[PDB]
RNA sequence: CCCCCCCCCCCCCCCCCCCCCCCCCCCCCCCCCCCCCCCCCCCCCCCCCCCCCCCCCCCCCCCCCCCCCCCCCCCCCCCC
């Protein structure tokens, strides 16, 4: 993917991804929409979403995900206007969470079915419950 | 100067098997859209038929009144 300025749209959806190396995104500045969904993603590096400040919409769905953090997504959830991040098994905990629910209870960025779709996994407290329902007042 | 036999290690290639990953096809279930047919409920419309009510018209019947015509009967007076 290097070189490629003008790029848009870029579209990765089910190719069994289960790690992103993390400069693969950098000279992708004028880049849109980027669609993730369907991979077998959990754990990605931080600094990955650096370059793309241009970025609009974030597809990520049914992946392994269980924690977003502030030092991967925070550029990326800079200005957005659709996040789809539904059928991950979040890990509902301080430190998995907690700076995207916050985020999330402040945000004008279109995240539809945010309050079925996006459900915990973890722990078994937890589980089954809504992520945006997770309580950040004991952090 | 010259062959053969063992040892370790590094390989190459062809099969077998097991892994993840993906594609295509199919099956099961569910949901959505469309089409067709059918049932149920309610509000109505038009037409036909039957019945009833009101009003009116025409005809007829019964009774009564008026006029005209006709007939009978009673008083009274003259003419020859």
């Amino acid at each position: 993917l290097k070189g490629l300025s003008h790029l848009h749209i870029l579209n990765l959806e089910s190719n069994g991804f289960d790690e992103i190396p993390v400069e693969v995104f950098k000279d992708l500045f004028e880049l849109k929409i980027i669609d993730l969904g369907l991979n077998n993603l959990n754990t990605l590096p931080a600094s990955v979403f650096n370059n793309q400040v241009s970025l609009k919409s974030l597809n990520l769905q049914k992946n392994l995900i269980t924690s977003v953090e502030k030092k991967v997504f925070g550029p990326a959830f800079r200005n957005l206007t659709e996040l789809d991040m539904r059928f991950n098994p979040f890990d509902c905990t301080c430190e998995s969470i907690a700076w995207f629910v916050n985020w999330i209870n402040e945000t004008h960025t279109n995240i539809p079915e945010l309050s079925s779709h996006y459900l915990c996994n973890t722990p078994p407290h937890y589980h089954g419950f809504p992520v945006r329902l997770f309580d950040t007042s004991s952090c």
